[PDB]
C-alpha cells in the first residue's frame, strides 16, 4: 500500500522492484511533507513483548522453511509461557545466530552487507562480571584480527532485564586513539574521544599523552560501575602509513589500528535488547583516509600533507585539498595491503554492494539502504552506488543507537 | 503534529531551528515508514501533467501566493492586498485562470529559485534578471527571446543569472515548450560501431533534430539546434548563431598533453525543460541560467560512464597503473580533469565556481535563511558535490528537505506527449 | 508499512490482524489529513498494461499453487508477446472466471460476499451486436431468476479496445421501473429513472405511463448507437407487497422485481476493462423496504403507510416514521418469502458477513470493507457489523464506477 | 496538492464547497491507500500520552491558536495581537509553558466543541457555560466544582450546556483527572452465573471504586461515586448528593406494562474522560455536558448486546414471535423502546431531542458552517443515528472528516497509567 516500489539505476537503466518494504513496522522519521534522510538521528512490558517475539519466531521458522510446523508452534507456546511466567524470554542458540546475522543484513547504513551470512557469533550471555567481558572481548579481538586476515564477528552479552542491570561497553569502538584538550584550545590525538578519554583518566587511567594512544576498555556488567581494562598490545594490530611514491609520507608519523569494531550499539532481536554487542568487520579505506584523517574535527591532516606535497594552497580552485585527499587514501590502502591486513577500496566495496543489492532484490524482494551513508565520502559519482536509487526503511532484527552510558548511569 | 525541527552541523556543532517547513504544502515522496530521499523523481500525488488546474485548485493556490507576496512587501491585510485578491478571484471565476502582475512574476520566479532545494547556488537568489516573454506567440518569437537570454546571460564570459518566461498553460493543448533540456548542449550519435559519439544523454533528442531536417556535423562537440514549440504547435528548428555560443577549450596548467585530448565545454549553463509554478499558474517554458560549478562539467559530464566517460583516456596519458582499483587511478585522474576545467574557465575569463567555494557559500546562505526566513529547504543528496564530499562543509551539515511554492517542477519530455 | 493493522469488534472484544492491505496498489481518496470515507465517488498503453497483466497472472498462478511453474512462466511470455504485437491480450476462460469471482470478493461495498466463490460466469466475449447482447441478457435473467430460487451470475461482454468500440448496458440495472416527470413537478414511478426513461421514450419506446413499468433494455454493442429491446414479461419475476397483519397493505398497490442486477459498472481484471458486465445476486430486504420505498427522492411511501396505520404524525418524537419503516420492511420480507423468492433480512445478512470477515482474515489475511455501505440503512447498531471495525482499501480485480454512457456517446 | 473540496447531499442535490479543511493540522489516521473511517481510535502519530510538550512543539501550537483568536475578533495584526503573542512566547521560553487569558479559554472550549467531528449537537456550540476551574488544588475542590456543574447544567430538567476546566498538565506527574468516563453512570457487577447486574461497560471501574472503599448497594441502577485525581495524587471517592442527580423512570405512552420493566436513566449526559487541547495546552480534566439524543439511551445504552441488552425482554412482553429474524421482532421492540424514552423525558420536563429533529438541525448547522466558515468537519460513522439511518437526512449527506484545533481528544484510562 503501495505494494510495489521501483528503484532505477541511472547508469545502467536497470529497474528493480521492492516488496521487502511491506515488512517494515518501524517509522523512519520522514513524513509525506518532509524528508529527514540527512539527519543522523531522526522498559519492555509483557503485553508489548508477546507480538514482537511472535514476529521474530515466525520469521525464523519461515526462513528455514518450517513455517507452521510442530516445532514452530511448540517454540511459539514455550516463548509465550516463558514471558507469561518470567516477563521475558530467552533465545535459542540458532535464533541468536540468525537474528545477529539478520540485523547486519538489515543495517541500511552498512556497505559491507554482501558478507552478512559469514559472521562468527560469540555467545557471551553467561557473562556476569567486567573481567568476564574483558576475557570475551579479548577472545573476540584475537579471532577477528587473525594476524591481519580479518574475520567478521560479534560478541553478544546478556540482554537487558530492568534497565538497571545493563551490560555496556563504554567505548564507542573496541579500539580507538585517545584525545586530549591542550591549554591552547587544540586537541592532541583524536578529538572524537576527548570526553571518553577524560572519563578514563578520571577513572585511574595513566595516559601517554601522545597522538595515537590506544584507549583502555571501560566495561560495565550487570548495571554496576564500569571497570578499566587495557587490551594486551600484542593483540592490537596497527599499520604505519607510508606512500608508495612519497618517501616523506612515513615522516608524518601516521598510523591506524587494523580492527574496525563498533561497541556502542544495541542489537534488537524479537523485542529483546542486547545493549552490549560489539561487532567487527574490516575497513573500507575511505573511513580512515577521508574521515578519520581529513575530517576537520578529526586528525585533520590535509594542511600538512599538502605542505609536504609542496602545493599552492593560496586558492581553493587549485583543488590542492582534493589532490592531497587522493594521495592520503592511496597511502592507507598501500600500507594495509603491504602489511597483509584486510582492507577494501571504495570502488571495489561499492561494486560488491550493487551485486549484493541485486542479489537481495532477487531473493528477498529488496535491500533497505541509506544512500547518504552508502556513497563514499570522496569520488562519489565515480562509484556505482551514487547512480543507484535506494529505498530506506527499518527491518528487525536491527542495530540501533543508544544513549552514551555516561549520560544515564548513576555511580 | 507540527513542531520546530533542529538541524545540526556535525563539524561546527552549530544547531539551527527550522520553522519554515510548517508552511510546506506539497509532498516530498517519503512516508513515515519509507524514505525516498535518493529517488530522482518520486511520486508525489501531483495531478496528471496533461490536465489543467480546475477552479477549486486555482482559488487556494492563488490566494496562498497573493498572501505571501503582500506579506513579503509588508502590506498584508492592506486594501491593495484585498483588492488584488478580489480581482484574482473574479478572473478565476469568469475565465478559470488569471494573469500575474509584473511585480508578482519577478517575485514568483525569484522565489522558485529560492525554494529549489536541489540548487547549491541559491545565495544568489535575489539577483535574477527576469525576461517576461508572455506576449510571445510564435516559435521564431521564442527564438528571438532565447537569443536575447543567451546574449544577456553570457555577457562575454562575465555570466549573469537570468530566466525567460513564456506564456503559461491554458487548456493544455497550447503549451509553450523548449524541447531542449538545456539551451546549449552537444549532439549524441549512435555509431555503426555500437559506440556513442558525442554526449550519449542527447542521442534521442539528436535523432529528433535529424528527423526534423537538422544536418549533423557528426562530431564530438556539435552544439545542438533549438527545437521550439509555441502555442501547442509542432516544434521548429533554429540554429543559435554561433557567436552567441561561448565555449572553453579544456587544457591543464601542468600537463601539456591535456589540450591534445580535444575536450571543450560551453560557458552558459541553462536549464530549459522545467515547469515554473507560481500561484497555481504553470509556465511550461521558462529557461533559466546561472554559471557552472566545476564538478558539473569535470565530474559528471566528463566522467560519468553514461556521459563522455573520459577517465580511461586521461589515466592513459598520465601513465597511471590501471590494473588495480586500489591504486585509486580513477580518483587521481578525476582530480586532474577537474583542475583543468577550473583552470581553463578562469584563463578564458568565464565565470566558474569550484566546489569548495560553492559549498562554503551555501552554508552561509543557509545560516542567512534560518535567521531571516526560519529555514532553507535543501536536498543533501544533490547539494553535496560528486567528488570530495566530506571535505566540503555541506557533507557535515544536516538538511531538511521540503517543497515550498513557487517552485521549479519536472515535466514530461515533450516528444512523449506531443501529437503532430 | 505498517505491516500489521488491527481491527477490533467492540461487542465481542475480538481483535483481527489485517495483512491483506499490503496487496493494495490503488488509491482510496483519503490522505493523512482528510478522510473521504463518506464521499460516494472520491485507454491503457503497452507499457501500462505489461505490469497490470503480470500482477494478475502472478496472483492467478499463486492461487492454484502453481506459482513459478512451467505453465506460469509460459503464460507470462504468451501474454507479454501478445501485448507486444496487439497492444492488448485475451484472458483464458479460467482467468476470466477467477477474475470475476475475485472482483466480487474484493468489492468492499457488498455485504453478500460470503457467496463469492458461488458465481456463475457467462462468457459473452464473442458478442458482436446489440441483439446478441439482448440474447445473452435474457439467458442471464432466466438463469439467475430460476423461478424464484435466485442464483448469482455475471455476464461478461467484450473488453474495451480503443475506447470507441465499447460494449455498454445503458440501464443502471437490468430490471427497473420507469419514472415520469409530471407537470406539477411531482414524479410518477421511480424518480431515480426519469432521465433514463426520457432517453428511452426519445428512442421510440412507448411508455405505459404507470407507477411500476419495467424499463426496456438500451444496448450498445461495439461502440455503436444503443438499441432498444423489451425483456419478455415471463422472464421478469415480480412480487406484490402485502403485510402479514395489515390487510390494507396490499391496497397500497406496491410491488417489486425479484432480480437485483447491476448493469452499469466496469469489471477490471489484469489491466483489461470490461465495460459491460451485468451481475446479479439476490436482495437484502432493506434495499427495497428502506431505500427504494422510503428514500425521499425515491418512491417515498412513509407518509401514506403512516396514514394507513393511523399514527400521530404531528411530532417527530412519536417516531411514526420509524414505526412505519419497520412495518414496510416486515411486508417486503413477508411478501418475498410467501412467493418463494429468495431474499435475506438485514440481520441474517450482517451475521453472515461477520462470519465471512472472520473466514477472510483466517485464509486471506483480511477483507476490505466499506462500513458506511455495509451497515444497513435501518437498525444499524442492532446488527453486528455496526460494532465491527473495518479497513477499506482497493484490491484488483475490481468493480469500478464509470461515467453514464449518455454523457460520452456521440450518435 | 491543496484544493477546495465539494460535498454533495444526494437527496436534496445541494453541493457545498469545503475550504476549511486546508486549515487542518492533525492526522485522521487514513492514508491514500487505506481508509480508517470506522476505526474508533486510529493511530494518528500523536506523541506518547505520558510525555509533555517541548518548547519546539509548543511555540507553533501557541502561535496558531493566538493567531486564530485575534483573527476571530477581527484584530489580526493589531498591537494587542503582537503584544499577546510576544507575552506567550516569553512565557514558553521562560517556563516551558504558558497561561491562557479567560477570553482565550472560553473561546478555546467553545471551538473544541465546534471542532468535534463526532458531535451531532454542534448547532449549540456558541451557547456554552465555561466554568474556569484552573485555581483548583484538591480532590474535594474538584468535587465542589463538579457539584456546581451538575447543579447548573441540570437546572431542574431544563438542561444547559456546560464545561468545567481544571488545571492544565505540567510535568505530566501532577495531572488532574476525573477517573469516571461520565459524571453520572450506573455501576456494573459480574455475577456468579456469568451475567452482569447493571451496566457491563462499568464493571472494571466499579471494582476500582469498591476496592477503594465504596459500599455497593449491588442493584441495577446504582449511581457511581466520583473518583477524583488532583495534582497527580491518588484519586479520592465522593458520592454526588442524590438530590443533584436527576433521573427519569421509563414508561410507555400505550404499553402499560413498560414501567414494570423497572427501567430508568439519568438526565445529564456529561463526558469526563477526554482531553481538551487548546494551543498546545492540555486540559486533562474537562467534564462537559449537553443533553441527550434519544437514541443514545434507547438504542445504545439499552439495546446494545454489551450494555443493558433489553431487546428480548421487551420483545416477550410485546408477545412478538422471536423465532425468526425476518419477522424483525428486534426492530419492532427497538422502536417502542425509543418511544418510551422520549415520552418519559418529555413528561418529566427533562430536555431531550429525538434523532429526526437532531439530524435536521445538524444539516442546518453544516449549511451555516460552510457559509460562514467554509466547512464543517464531520464523522459520518458517528453522526448517523444507530437506528433508522437512511430516513434521517444525515445518512444522505456527504461529510468530510478532518481534525481542527482546539479539539477534544482521547487519553488513556487513568488506572492504566497511574502510580499509587
Ligand atoms: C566485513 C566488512 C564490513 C565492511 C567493509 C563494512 C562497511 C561499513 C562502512 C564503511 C560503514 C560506514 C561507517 C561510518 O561511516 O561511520 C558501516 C557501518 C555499519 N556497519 Fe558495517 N561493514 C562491515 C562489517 C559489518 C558487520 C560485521 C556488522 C554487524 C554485524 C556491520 C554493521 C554495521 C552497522 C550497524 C553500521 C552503522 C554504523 C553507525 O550507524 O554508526 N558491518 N559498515
Ligand atoms: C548562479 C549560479 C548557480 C549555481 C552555481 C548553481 C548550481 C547548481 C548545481 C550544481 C545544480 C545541480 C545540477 C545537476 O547536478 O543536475 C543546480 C540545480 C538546480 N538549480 Fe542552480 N545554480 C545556479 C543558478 C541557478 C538559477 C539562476 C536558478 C533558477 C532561476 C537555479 C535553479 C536550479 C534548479 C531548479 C535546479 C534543479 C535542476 C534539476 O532538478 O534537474 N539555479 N544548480
Ligand atoms: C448473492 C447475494 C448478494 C447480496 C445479499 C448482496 C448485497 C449487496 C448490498 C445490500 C449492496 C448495497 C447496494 C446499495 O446499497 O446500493 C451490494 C453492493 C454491491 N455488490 Fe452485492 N450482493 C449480492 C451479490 C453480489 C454479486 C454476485 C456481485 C458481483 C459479482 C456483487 C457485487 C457488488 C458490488 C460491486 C456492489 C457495490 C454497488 C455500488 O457501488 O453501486 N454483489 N451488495
Ligand atoms: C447540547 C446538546 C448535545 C447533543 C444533542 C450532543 C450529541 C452528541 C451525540 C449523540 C454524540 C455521540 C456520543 C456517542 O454515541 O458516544 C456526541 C458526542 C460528542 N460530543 Fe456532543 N452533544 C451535545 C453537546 C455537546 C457539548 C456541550 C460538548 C462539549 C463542550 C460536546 C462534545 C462532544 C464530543 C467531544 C463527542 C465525541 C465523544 C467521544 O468521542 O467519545 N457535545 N454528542
Ligand atoms: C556523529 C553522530 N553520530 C555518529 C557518529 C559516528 C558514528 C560511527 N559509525 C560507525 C563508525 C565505525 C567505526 C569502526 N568500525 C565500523 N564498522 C565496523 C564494521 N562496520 C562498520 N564503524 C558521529
Ligand atoms: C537523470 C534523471 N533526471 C534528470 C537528470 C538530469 C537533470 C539535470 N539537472 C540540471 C542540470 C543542469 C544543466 C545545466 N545547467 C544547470 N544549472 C544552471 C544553473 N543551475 C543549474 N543545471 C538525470
Ligand atoms: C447514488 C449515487 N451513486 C450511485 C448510486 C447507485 C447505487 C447502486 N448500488 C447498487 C444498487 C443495486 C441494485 C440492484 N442490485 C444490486 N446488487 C446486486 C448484487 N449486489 C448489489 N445493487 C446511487
Ligand atoms: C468504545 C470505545 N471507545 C469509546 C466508547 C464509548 C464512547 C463514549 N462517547 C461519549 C458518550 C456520551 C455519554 C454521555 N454524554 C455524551 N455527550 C454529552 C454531550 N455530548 C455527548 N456522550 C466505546
Ligand atoms: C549530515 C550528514 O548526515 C552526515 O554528515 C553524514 C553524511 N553521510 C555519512 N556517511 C557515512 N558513511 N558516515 C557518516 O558519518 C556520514 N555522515
Ligand atoms: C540516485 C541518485 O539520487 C542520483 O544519481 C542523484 C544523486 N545526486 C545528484 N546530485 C546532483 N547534483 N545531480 C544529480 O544528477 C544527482 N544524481
Ligand atoms: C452520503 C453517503 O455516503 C451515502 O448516502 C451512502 C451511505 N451509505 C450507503 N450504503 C449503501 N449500502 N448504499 C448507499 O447507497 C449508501 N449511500
Ligand atoms: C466500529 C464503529 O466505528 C463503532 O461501532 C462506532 C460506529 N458508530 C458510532 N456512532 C456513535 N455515535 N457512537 C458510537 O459509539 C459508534 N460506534
Ligand atoms: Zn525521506
Ligand atoms: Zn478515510
Amino acid at each position: 500500500c503501495p505494494r510495489f516500489l521501483k528503484v532505477k539505476n541511472w547508469e545502467t537503466e536497470v529497474v528493480l522492484t521492492d516488496t521487502l518494504h511491506l515488512k517494515s513496522t518501524l517509522e523512519t522519521g520522514c513524513t509525506e511533507y518532509i524528508c529527514m534522510g540527512s539527519i543522523m538521528h531522526p522498559v519492555a512490558t509483557k503485553d508489548q513483548l508477546f507480538p514482537l517475539a511472535k514476529e521474530f519466531i515466525d520469521q525464523y521458522y519461515s526462513s528455514i522453511k518450517r513455517f507452521g510446523s510442530k516445532a514452530h508452534m511448540e517454540r511459539l507456546e514455550e516463548v509465550n509461557k516463558e514471558i507469561d511466567t518470567t516477563s521475558t524470554y530467552q533465545l535459542k542458540d540458532t535464533e541468536l545466530i540468525y537474528g545477529a546475522k539478520h540485523a547486519w543484513r538489515n543495517a541500511s547504513r552498512c556497505v559491507g552487507r554482501i558478507q552478512w551470512s559469514k559472521l562468527q557469533v560469540f555467545d557471551a550471555r553467561d557473562c556476569t562480571t567486567a573481567h568476564g567481558m574483558f576475557n570475551y572481548i579479548c577472545n573476540h579481538v584475537k579471532y577477528a584480527t587473525n594476524k591481519g586476515n580479518l574475520r567478521s564477528a560479534i560478541t553478544i552479552f546478556p540482554q537487558r532485564t530492568d534497565g538497571k542491570h545493563d551490560f555496556r561497553v563504554w567505548n564507542s569502538q573496541l579500539i580507538r586513539y585517545a584525545g586530549y584538550k591542550q591549554p591552547d584550545g587544540s586537541t592532541l590525538g583524536d578529538p572524537a574521544n576527548v570526553q571518553f578519554t577524560e572519563i578514563c583518566i578520571q577513572q585511574g587511567w595513566k595516559p601517554p599523552r601522545g597522538r595515537f594512544d590506544v584507549l583502555p576498555l571501560l566495561l560495565q556488567a550487570n548495571g554496576n560501575d564500569p571497570e578499566l581494562f587495557q587490551i594486551p598490545p600484542e593483540l592490537v594490530l596497527e599499520v604505519p602509513i607510508r606512500h608508495p611514491k612519497f618517501e616523506w609520507f612515513k615522516d608524518l608519523g601516521l598510523k591506524w589500528y587494523g580492527l574496525p569494531a563498533v561497541s556502542n550499539m544495541l542489537l534488537e532481536i524479537g523485542g529483546l535488547e542486547f545493549s552490549a554487542c560489539p561487532f567487527s568487520g574490516w575497513y573500507m579505506g575511505t573511513e580512515i583516509g577521508v574521515r578519520d584523517y581529513c575530517d576537520n574535527s578529526r586528525y585533520n591532516i590535509l594542511e600538512e600533507v599538502a605542505k609536504k606535497m609542496n602545493l599552492d594552497m593560496r586558492k581553493t580552485s587549485s583543488l590542492w585539498k582534493d589532490q592531497a585527499l587522493v594521495e592520503i587514501n592511496i597511502a592507507v590502502l598501500y600500507s594495509f595491503q603491504s602489511d597483509k591486513v584486510t582492507i577494501v577500496d571504495h570502488h571495489s566495496a561499492t561494486e560488491s554492494f550493487i551485486k549484493h543489492m541485486e542479489n537481495e532484490y532477487r531473493c528477498r524482494g529488496g535491500c533497505p539502504a541509506d544512500w547518504v551513508w552508502i556513497v563514499p565520502p570522496m569520488s562519489g559519482s565515480i562509484t556505482p552506488v551514487f547512480h543507484q536509487e535506494m529505498l530506506n526503511y527499518r527491518l528487525t532484527p536491527s542495530f540501533e543507537y543508544q544513549p552514551d552510558p555516561w549520560n544515564t548511569h548513576v555511580w
